[PDB]
């Protein structure tokens, strides 16, 4: 696997967003400012709670199929390769890592089989879209920590995706959970959300390396990044962390991440988190405390590193 110079796009999208000129302008700027060669198109269906069984990919929160295909085609017209990442959020705000059901099927209770039926039907539809648009890679799940123990069901889902899509298939585990997944043999690429502290890369990379060596598969950090916020460099996954604006802390985080991972031949790339569809005005970048790097010192750090690889 070539080194993946990637950037996540579309997380903020809602139905209709991908029809707009400003979505195209934002993607053009993502490529120009970062020298990314892959875009990770990250989308989120909705379910009501962490313990309900219906996965909705048709409502106002989700781009329509026609505009999604339009955006994917436009990305390819720019020379980008495309990784499609359809995941799921909860309407009550619970992180999807907590999605979970009783081990047993209890009368009148929601079951694992019910949830997986709805989630499989969701994944198969977007796998067909990934096939039609020739996406380079497809991500069947994201940070589903408590669901990862249902090995048999994840294998069933992956086999369903294989019937619809001929490209590379991966699953995105959460930080520290790279060994929690036992179905890596059924996938083409291992990936995780590499939200590791600025001062702990050595221990975490050594741990992941040993996991990755157990399988014969390439690896990359399909999500990674850090807000421009004081304190974020120690807990970069924490999107709701409280702290003052700090552009330099974000740049320092990226500098260390790239320096530490560059010497690991098995770290095969990044899907940096994240580049918004409705991008803030560049004049507001020095006051933006979010993950975005547009107009911030980390933008130049990323572009320089991607151009070196
Ligand atoms: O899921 C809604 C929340 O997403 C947050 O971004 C997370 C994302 O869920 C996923 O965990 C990814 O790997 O890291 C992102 C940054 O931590 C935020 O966008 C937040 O506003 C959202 O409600």
């Amino acid at each position: 696997m070539e080194f993946i110079k990637g950037f996540t796009f579309g997380w903020d999208s809602q139905k209709g967003y991908f029809k707009t000129e400003r979505a195209k302008e934002s993607l053009r700027l993502m490529q120009e400012r970062t020298a990314s060669e892959y875009v990770i198109v990250a989308l989120a269906a909705l379910q009501d709670t962490a313990h309900s069984t219906e996965v909705d990919f048709q409502g106002s929160h989700m781009v329509d199929d026609d505009e999604l295909i339009e955006l994917i085609d436009y990305a390819k017209s720019l020379g980008l390769k495309v990784i499609l990442k359809p995941t799921v959020n909860c309407r009550n705000g619970t992180w999807r890592a907590h999605i979970n059901f009783f081990d047993m099927d209890i009368p009148g209770e929601p079951t694992w089989d019910e949830w997986f039926e709805s989630y499989i039907n969701y994944q198969k539809h977007y796998a067909k879209i990934a096939e039609k648009t020739n996406c380079e890679m497809f991500v069947v799940g994201c940070e589903m920590v408590q669901a990862e123990r249902r090995e048999d069901k994840w294998r069933e889902l992956i086999a369903e995706v294989r019937k619809d899509y001929r490209g590379l298939v991966t699953y995105n585990t959460d930080k520290y959970q790279e060994d929690n997944v036992k179905f890596w043999d059924a996938l083409d690429v291992i990936s995780s959300s590499g939200y590791y502290p600025i001062n702990d890369w050595d221990r975490q990379l050594d741990r992941i390396e040993a996991v990755v060596k157990q399988y014969d598969k390439p690896f990359f950090f399909v999500a990674a990044g850090c807000p421009s916020r004081s304190g974020s460099a120690l807990l970069p996954n924490k999107w709701d962390l409280e702290g003052a604006i700090n552009l330099q802390e974000q740049a320092d985080y990226y500098q260390v991440m790239f320096e530490k991972t560059a010497s690991r031949s098995w770290v095969g790339g990044f899907g940096l988190w994240d580049w918004q569809t409705y991008l803030y005005d560049e004049k507001d970048a020095t006051k933006n405390d979010d993950y975005g790097v547009f107009g911030k010192p980390a933008e130049r750090v990323i572009k320089a590193y991607y151009q070196s690889r």
